[PDB]
């Protein structure tokens, strides 16, 4: 029967590759490998020449990657995705300039532009009336995927006690496995805005003269710019922040996997606890993403404040409950931006909220930390995003009262 084959035999490999895919158990632990002593980069070739590199790539390939995830139909760059991950953990492992690890971001942010890759593979390939529970399989697979690289990588650290080096070794089978995985995916027989079954870019933008007008896509689409661009950067900075405040050999005691692990699990516990929360707390929006921004301001601050090598594990939960505070917001962004908008426009003002994000996120990049502009230490710039947090709260909370 071709009932039980679309399920057992596609559906449960749908929640396979998209577990297999996650799985990089050396994700945590990149720039613990590359402070370490086997690479030998200081904190200011990392936080001033490489990290800098993930914001203005990913600002290169972001409309390259998501205008050919359409014309390729998904399957290639589900492709692309696992393969430049392959040649990441190849640059980690055969990499020795700081010119090398330049091209190790390049081709990070290519992996970063096609998340949304898998997310919109599930759209085009299943039928639209059973959807919704194939992307309910799909979202319980990636995230306990995206949970278990965090356990693992951090299992085969702590309890294993073997080098970073045999840590990213492991992570090439695990990488090299999803390459071969996502060979064998099935490309849909539709796309969302190129490979269509038959206006097309006319109709979309007179439903978008008259959506801009309401004001919640006027609010969130606007915080999805600028406090999605202020997240991304103490992402990418804060495993050099934590770096600052232990540099530690013997390095069964970096507990980078566990404060990603618990930043997933506090990333799905806010994430379900606020779909219970999108439909009533509507009338006060822009009261909402005043005190998480603010949550979020303490939180950056409480970063850029800890000195003690010892205090640690205080500084790991102020970024799990980080990470989990901006994760609270956009199932709730994602759902008053996406309430009235169609699926061919909501997944195209998903297009333009990232790339916005990438501007501002590659401007305040060569303001505030690219050893071009002014080259700030991790330190000096997580005080610089805690005044840009506590600026964007006294904007939505003082624009409550109007």
């Amino acid at each position: 029967d071709p009932e039980l084959r679309s399920w057992r035999h596609l559906v449960c490999y749908l929640c396979f590759y998209g577990f297999m895919a996650q799985i990089r158990p050396g994700e945590s632990f990149i720039t613990p490998y590359l402070l370490g002593p086997d690479k030998n980069f200081t904190r200011e070739q990392v936080t001033n020449e490489i990290t800098p590199v993930l914001s203005y790539s990913y600002l290169a390939v972001l409309v390259p990657v998501f205008l050919l995830t359409d014309y390729l139909r998904y399957t290639p760059v589900l492709l692309l995705q696992g393969l430049s991950f392959v040649s990441v953990w190849l640059l980690l492992l055969l990499g020795h300039s700081v010119a090398h690890m330049q091209l190790m971001e390049l081709f990070y942010s290519v992996t970063m532009a096609a998340r949304i890759a898998y997310s919109s593979y599930i759209f085009s390939l299943v039928r639209p009336a059973r959807y919704q529970r194939v992307a309910g399989y799909s979202r319980a697979a990636v995230l306990l995927g995206v949970f278990t690289s965090s356990v693992l990588g951090q299992l085969l650290v702590t309890v294993g006690r073997v080098s970073f080096s045999t840590l990213n070794y492991i992570s090439l089978a695990f990488l090299t496995f999803s390459v071969v995985l996502a060979l064998f995916l099935k490309r849909p027989k539709r796309s969302l805005f190129f490979n269509r079954d038959d206006s097309v870019l006319a109709r979309m933008l007179r439903e978008l003269g008259d959506s801009l007008r309401r004001p919640q896509l006027r609010l969130w689409s606007l915080w999805w710019v600028f406090n999605s661009a202020g997240y991304y950067l103490v992402v990418y900075y804060v495993h050099i922040l934590w770096n600052e405040v232990d540099p530690t050999t013997n390095s069964a005691r970096v507990y980078n996997g566990a404060a990603d692990a618990a930043s997933t699990l506090l990333g799905a516990i806010t994430s379900f606890a606020a779909g219970f929360v999108k439909i009533r707390w509507a009338r006060w929006s822009k009261l909402l993403i005043a005190g998480v921004t603010a949550t979020q301001a303490g939180l950056v601050f409480l970063l850029a404040h800890t000195r003690h090598p010892s205090s640690i594990w205080l500084c790991y939960a102020a970024f799990v409950l980080f990470r989990g505070s901006y994760q609270f917001l956009v199932p709730i962004a994602t759902f008053q931006i996406a309430s009235s908008l169609s699926k061919e426009l909501c997944a195209l003002v998903f297009g333009v909220n990232t790339f916005f994000a990438t501007i501002v996120k590659t401007i305040i990049t060569f303001i505030v930390s690219d050893v071009r502009g002014l080259g700030l230490p991790v330190r000096k710039q997580f005080q610089l995003y805690s005044v840009y947090f506590l600026i964007l709260s006294i904007i939505y909370f003082l624009g409550a009262m109007l």
